[PDB]
DNA sequence: GACTAGATCAGAAGCAGTAGAGCATGCATAGTTTT
């Protein structure tokens, strides 16, 4: 029901499986996940799959996003 | 396009079991020597 995983963290995770992609190590791959899993809640892994997946249907356009920003 | 995963065939290594050869133990029998 908690996690432990910061967004550095996060990030340093899916650099090693996009890294370990571009070199056809499926291992390391495994791994990377396997960390996620268990270092993280089910929302937190529904939220990560959409980031993997490169969909996150938020309703708000992008546009939205970079106007709210600066 | 590139790459990965699943299924399948072939060859090879490991293991089990039998056969064949060799090594040690003892004695049967006979021969030879001694009295």
């Amino acid at each position: 029901q908690k996690g432990s995983l910061t967004i550095q963290q996060v990030n340093d995770l899916l650099d090693s499986i996009a890294s370990n992609n571009s070199a056809k190590r499926k291992d390391l791959i495994k791994k990377s996940l396997l960390q996620l899993i268990t270092q993280s809640s089910a929302l937190e892994q529904k939220w990560l799959i959409r980031m993997i997946i490169k969909d996150l249907k938020l309703g708000v356009s992008q546009q939205t996003i970079f106007s709210v920003f600066h």
